[PDB]
């Protein structure tokens, strides 16, 4: 068994190819603006009613938020393996082991996995990390793979999901501005 945070509804598409017996986790203080927030919440809901999947709603607050942000504060560098973008992703991964742990699962991953490729190795090391702080296996697979990602792209295009053009973060959205 196995707890999946979810980052966005075109990679929870691509990832659900590969595992749909899961419990997943929607859970990214990292997005800002709100409206960005609702928007792809409402994406992943959109796919989990058409599934019929198991997702669950983790906590998005002016609190959560902030936690996020001074766990970033410190950093000024966007990219893989940029230790900003390492300690957040690290901080929804520690938020999903916690859940993991909690309710039970014997395993966590996270549809990031489903994201270009050159990310896998950041996502990797994080997860092995978060693992022995927390006794929760992770589960590593390269979900784009096996046809799984021109799969999510076609029923992206069915169903009319929100595909974003940026990370999440106020920084990436100036980044995307230049
Ligand atoms: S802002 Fe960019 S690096 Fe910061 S968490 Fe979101 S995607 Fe990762
Ligand atoms: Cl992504
Ligand atoms: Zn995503």
């Amino acid at each position: 068994t196995v707890l999946i945070h979810v980052c966005c509804a075109p990679n929870l598409l691509t990832t659900i190819f590969h595992v749909r017996d899961a419990e997943f986790f929607f859970y990214n203080p990292n997005i800002q603006p709100l409206s960005e927030y609702e928007k792809r919440r409402e994406a992943v809901d959109k796919v989990a009613n058409h599934f019929s999947l198991n997702v669950r709603y983790g906590e998005y607050s002016t609190e959560e938020i902030r936690k996020w942000y001074t766990a970033v504060k410190d950093y000024k560098d966007l990219g893989e393996g940029s230790k900003r973008c390492e300690r957040c992703i690290s901080f929804l991964l520690e938020r999903t082991a916690q859940e993991a742990r909690k309710r039970g699962h014997e395993s966590f991953s996270t549809t990031l996995l489903a994201s270009p490729r050159k990310n896998l190795p950041m996502i990797e090391n994080i997860g092995k990390t978060i693992e022995e702080k927390y006794g929760v296996k992770f589960f590593f697979k390269n979900f784009r793979k096996g046809g799984a990602y021109q799969e999510g792209v076609r029923l992206s295009k069915e169903l009319g999901i929100y595909r974003q053009n940026y990370c999440g973060c106020v920084f990436s959205l100036l980044e995307r501005r230049e």
